[PDB]
C-alpha cells in the first residue's frame, strides 16, 4: 500500500529554500528530497491568505467556486473535500496540525448533521479525521482568545514537562526572557532578536514532527496524512541554536523601489499604507524579523531530516509519497508591504516538491518542472496516486502524475488564477470600499500577470519575463492595451467555467443525450409515419370506449 | 404587516403573448386579465434557462444556473443549495407543492451526508424544499425502454380509475388522446390529433383536477402558507376536451413570426436548432394549424379554472389574505424563428407572463399598472420572503425583491441587464451535432435595447436590436458597425460572471462585523514595541514574569 505524507508550512516563501536559490539559508534535507523527486518552479496558490488558500487546496476548487473566501469564513456543508475523494478510493485522510477550518454550523443544523457523528465530525473538520488539530497559536486580548482551542494539546504537553504559565505557548515557545525574569513577548517585533525561552526539543516544529511519527506508527491501511506546521508563520521567534545562527548580514536584499511606491496604483498603495506595511519598510524591523524567520525555516529543515531519516530507517520511505509545500509566502518588506495579502510572487508563488517512491517516477528524479501549476492540483494528484479516478467535474485542477511519471513535462493549462476577497478585512474598513467591490482577481502565465480590481477600472500588469521582480506596473501603459485585453480574455474564459455542475459527470451527461427518445418522449411528430414505429409502440393500436360509458355507474 | 398566504401559480410552456392582457387578439383571458387589473403586470420578465428543469431550479433557489448547477432536465439539484421553502420557513411560513417541479433528488449527495429520504429534512431536500401535498410533473410517457417518469400522473390515474375510467394508462387514453368512430384511441403524442377533442369529461381533465386539489389544500390550512400550484398545461400533449377543443381554428391563430432572410443567414448554432424534427415540424402550416388552436384551448381552460379559483377565494374571504402570483417557466416557439419547443433565447421562449396581486393597502397605489423594468424569475424568492415579513438573504438570493415596485416606492428594478443560460451538454442536439460537453453551453445577456447571445462552440455571437427589431428577426452579431455595442454587452456578461455567488455562509452584515473582531483578540501585527499600539490590545502580552526554561525541567 502506498501512503501519502502531505506536508505544509504556513507562510513559507518559495525563495527561502536553498534548492530554490537562497544564498545564506541552507536547507540540505529538503534539498535532498527534491534531488530524488520533482521540484515545481511555477506553483501558485489560489488566494493569498491562510483560510481561503487552504480551503481551495482541500477542495481542489477555486475560491470563486467554494465560497470560503477569507479567514474564518466557513466552508459550506455541500462542498466535498480531499478526504471524501480519497476515502472513495480506499485511502484514509488524517490531520496532524493546522487547517484554519471553520465549521458551517448553520448549514449542518439545516441538514441535521451532528458534530459528534462520524459524518458530522468530518464535515466540521474539512473532511479530515483528526489525529491532532492545532492551528498553531493562542493569541488573546481584552475581548478573549482569537482561537480558544489553539495549542490545546501542545500546552498540556508543555505543562506535563513542568512548564508553568497560564499561556505556555506564549511565554516559552513564543517569547524570550531578559536578565531580570521579564517575559519578552514575540508579539512585539523587536523581540524577534531574542531566543525563545524553551528547550528547543519542546518547541512547536519538533513537537508536531514527533506527533506525525506517532500517527504513522499507529495507522494501518492506506492513509493520507496532512502534516501541517504553523512555522515560519508568526510569532517570529525561535529557540537556540537557530536564534544565534543568523543576523542582518545574512538577509537578502529587500525587493522594492522608490518608483514602485511613487507610481503605486491606488489599491496597491492602500496595502502599503498599513501598520504592517510601514513597519516592514523599516530596516530595524527587517533586521529583527527576517533572521528569526530564517531560523524557523532552518529548524524545519532539521526536523525534515529527522522525519525522513526515520521513514528510511523504518523502511517506510519506499511506500510513502511525500509532498512539501506552503499555503502562501510573506512579503517581509518586499514591495513596501508586510504580511501576504497581495499578488506578487513573493506571496503567491509557493515551493512545491513531490517525491513519488514508485519506479514509474524514476525518470524524473532531480528534475525541475517550470510548468504552470496550482495548489488545487494536489487533490487530483493524490486521488490518482491512491489508485482512484479523479472526478474532474468537481475537482478543477489537474493531476500532476503524468509529469511525475514522465509522460509529459508540462501541465495543460495556459494560465493560473489567484483571488483575494478583502470585504471582511480591516483594510476595507479604512478605505470604506463596499463588500461587493472589495475583491480582486489575478491571472498569470509565464509572460504576464494581470491584476483586476472591482473597485478601480485600471488594472495592474507585470511583464514577468523582463521584470521578474514585479517592480514596474504597466497597467496604465497604452502600448500594452492588446496584452491587457488578452489577459482579460483569459480571466473571462475562466469565469465562464461550469464549476457548479457537480451532480453529473461528463460521461453521464453524454449518456443522457440519447435516453429520452426510447422512453416515450415524442416531439414534432405529426403522424405515425414520421418517427420509427418502435418508439411509439405504447401509443398505437389502442382501444377505448367513449368517456361517457365509464361514468354511467 | 405581512400577507398571511402566498399562492404561487405557474403554468408550463405558457407564452407571454397568449394572454389578452398582454395583447393577444383572439384568445380572451378575462379572469387572468381581471387579476392583472387588481395588481401589477410585468412586461419585461425573463426566466433564467429556456427549459423546464433548469428554469424551475433557478426560480426555486432564487439563483442563476451558473450558481446552482442543476443545468438541464434530470440534473439533480445538489444538497446544500437552499430553496424557497427553506427561506420561507425561516420567516415562519410553510411552503407546499401542488403539481410539478421537475426536481431530481441529489441521491449521491444525500447518501454522502447521511440524509434519509423518509426523514422530514431528507424528504424536503429530495423535493426541492417543498412539503408535498401532491407531486405530479404532469405526464406519463412510455416507450420500449420504459417510462420517462414512472410516477407521472400517479395520484391522477387513481382519481380517474376511481370515477370508472379503465385503462393501463388513463392519463394517456382519456386525458391526452382522442377517439375515432370505431373506438380507436387517437394519441395526443401525434400532433395531427391536436384537432381532436380529448376523450374525457371536461371536469376530470388535468387543469380542473389540479385546481380542485389546490382548493383541498387551502381549506385544510390553519397558519401562514405558500402554495406552489404548478400546472402542466399548456405543455404537450397538445390536446384538450370540449368545449375548448372546438372553440378555436386556424382563422384565430396569430401570424407566425419568422422570415426567409432569418433562415438564410442563420448563425450555424441557430441553424442547428432549426434543423431538428420539431423545428421542421412547426415550420409546416398543417402542424401549426392543428397544434396552436389546441394550445389556445388549453390556455382558455386555464383561464376558466382561474376564474373558478379566484371566485372561491373571494367567496370564502381569502382574497383579502392572499398574495397571488401567476407566471410561466418558459414559452413555446410554435414555429416562430423556424423552431419548435423552447430551447433558444428569443423572447417567444425567454420572456414570460408575470402578474402579482398584493392584497395589502400599501399596494393599492399600483393596482392596474404595467411595469416595464427588467425583471427575472429569480426575483420571486426574495419577493416572497419580504412579503412573508422576513428579511431576504441577499448573500444567497441573487435577484431582487419586487416589493418596492408593488408598494409604489419606485417603478423599476435596479439591475441594468438580465441573464439567461442554456447548457445543452446532456441534450439530443449535442449528440446530433457532436458538440463536446465543454462547448455545449450558451449565455444570453439583454437590456431594454440589446440582446447578446454567446456560444462556447462558435466565436461569433448573435445580437438583436430589441428597440428597432422587437420581433428579433435580424442577427447583427457579425456586423462590424455594431462592434462597440457587442463589446459593451460582453462587458455586462463578464461583470455578471465575476459575481461572488458562492460566499453563502456569511452575510454582508457579518463580513463587516468581522473587520474589527481580531483586533481585541490578540492578533497584533506590525507592532515593534509596546508604544506602537494601544496598551489594552497587548494586555495579555506585557509585564509578564517567568523563569529560565531550564528551571522548570527535571525528573
Ligand atoms: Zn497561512
Ligand atoms: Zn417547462
Amino acid at each position: 500500500v502506498m501512503n501519502i505524507l502531505f506536508i505544509m508550512f504556513d507562510q513559507l516563501r518559495w525563495d527561502y529554500l536553498s534548492c530554490y536559490g537562497h544564498k545564506t539559508l541552507n536547507t540540505p534535507h529538503i534539498d535532498r528530497l527534491a534531488a530524488k523527486g520533482v521540484r515545481f518552479d511555477r506553483a501558485y496558490i489560489q488566494s493569498p491568505i491562510c483560510g481561503s488558500s487552504r480551503m481551495s487546496t482541500y477542495t481542489g476548487r477555486y475560491v470563486h467556486s467554494h465560497g470560503a473566501s477569507w479567514n474564518g469564513i466557513p466552508l459550506k456543508v455541500g462542498e466535498m473535500t480531499m478526504g471524501d475523494h480519497l476515502r472513495a478510493a480506499g485511502m484514509g485522510c488524517w490531520l496532524v496540525g493546522k487547517t484554519h477550518m471553520r465549521a458551517d454550523e448553520e448549514g449542518m443544523a439545516r441538514l441535521g448533521l451532528e458534530p459528534d457523528s462520524l459524518i458530522g465530525a468530518r464535515v466540521a473538520e474539512c473532511g479530515f479525521d483528526v489525529f491532532e488539530r492545532d492551528d498553531g497559536m493562542l493569541p488573546e486580548g481584552p475581548d478573549g482568545y482569537y482561537d480558544p482551542d489553539g495549542a490545546k494539546e501542545y500546552n498540556k504537553f508543555l505543562r506535563a514537562k513542568g512548564y508553568e504559565s497560564d499561556n505556555p505557548w506564549h511565554d516559552f515557545a513564543n517569547s524570550g526572557l531578559d536578565d531580570e525574569g521579564n517575559v519578552q513577548s514575540g508579539w512585539f517585533l523587536k523581540n524577534a532578536t531574542r531566543p525563545a525561552n524553551i528547550a528547543e526539543e519542546d518547541s512547536e516544529t519538533p513537537y508536531l514532527t514527533s506527533r506525525a511519527m506517532e500517527f504513522i506508527e499507529q495507522q494501518t491501511g492506506p492513509w493520507c496524512c496532512h502534516l501541517s506546521y504553523i512555522k515560519p508563520h508568526w510569532p517570529y521567534i525561535v529557540p537556540e541554536p537557530y536564534a544565534s545562527m543568523f543576523g542582518p548580514e545574512h538577509v537578502q536584499d529587500v525587493v522594492r523601489s522608490d518608483s514602485e511606491r511613487q507610481n503605486a496604483h491606488p489599491l496597491f498603495k492602500a496595502f502599503m499604507d498599513t501598520k504592517v506595511g510601514e513597519a516592514f519598510s523599516r530596516q530595524e524591523v527587517r533586521d529583527a524579523v527576517i533572521p528569526a524567520y530564517m531560523g524557523l525555516i532552518k529548524q524545519a529543515d532539521d526536523q525534515m531530516g529527522r522525519l525522513f531519516k526515520w521513514l528510511e530507517d523504518t523502511g517506510r520511505m519506499q511506500d510513502t509519497m511525500i509532498v512539501l509545500t506552503s499555503d502562501h509566502g510573506d512579503f517581509l518588506g518586499d514591495h513596501w508591504m508586510g504580511e501576504k495579502t497581495f499578488f506578487h510572487d513573493a506571496s503567491t508563488r509557493v515551493p512545491l516538491i513531490i517525491y513519488d517512491p514508485r519506479p514509474e517516477a524514476d525518470a524524473t528524479r532531480g528534475s525541475v518542472c517550470d510548468a504552470l501549476v496550482e495548489s488545487i492540483d494536489l487533490a487530483p494528484t493524490f486521488v490518482e496516486a491512491a489508485g482512484g479516478k479523479p472526478a474532474m467535474h468537481i475537482l478543477e485542477g489537474e493531476s500532476l502524475i503524468p509529469i511525475l511519471h514522465g509522460a509529459r513535462d508540462h501541465t495543460l493549462r495556459d494560465h493560473v488564477i489567484c483571488e483575494y476577497d478583502f470585504s471582511a478585512s480591516p483594510i476595507a474598513h479604512l478605505n470604506d470600499i463596499s463588500v461587493r467591490q472589495a475583491v480582486m482577481f489575478m491571472v498569470a502565465d509565464k509572460n504576464w500577470k494581470l491584476i483586476h480590481f472591482e473597485a478601480d477600472p485600471r488594472p495592474m500588469l507585470f511583464d514577468l519575463k523582463n521584470d521578474p521582480q514585479e517592480l514596474v506596473d504597466l497597467g496604465g501603459d497604452p502600448a500594452h492595451a492588446d496584452v491587457i485585453a488578452g489577459m482579460y480574455d483569459k480571466l473571462f474564459r475562466w469565469t465562464r467555467r461550469q464549476s457548479q455542475r457537480t451532480t453529473r459527470s461528463e460521461e453521464q451527461l453524454i449518456a443522457m443525450r440519447t435516453k429520452s427518445r426510447k422512453r416515450g418522449i415524442v416531439l414534432g411528430i405529426y403522424d405515425e409515419n414520421e418517427t420509427p414505429l418502435e418508439l411509439t409502440v405504447k401509443y398505437r393500436d389502442r382501444k377505448a370506449r367513449p368517456y361517457k360509458d365509464y361514468l354511467k355507474g
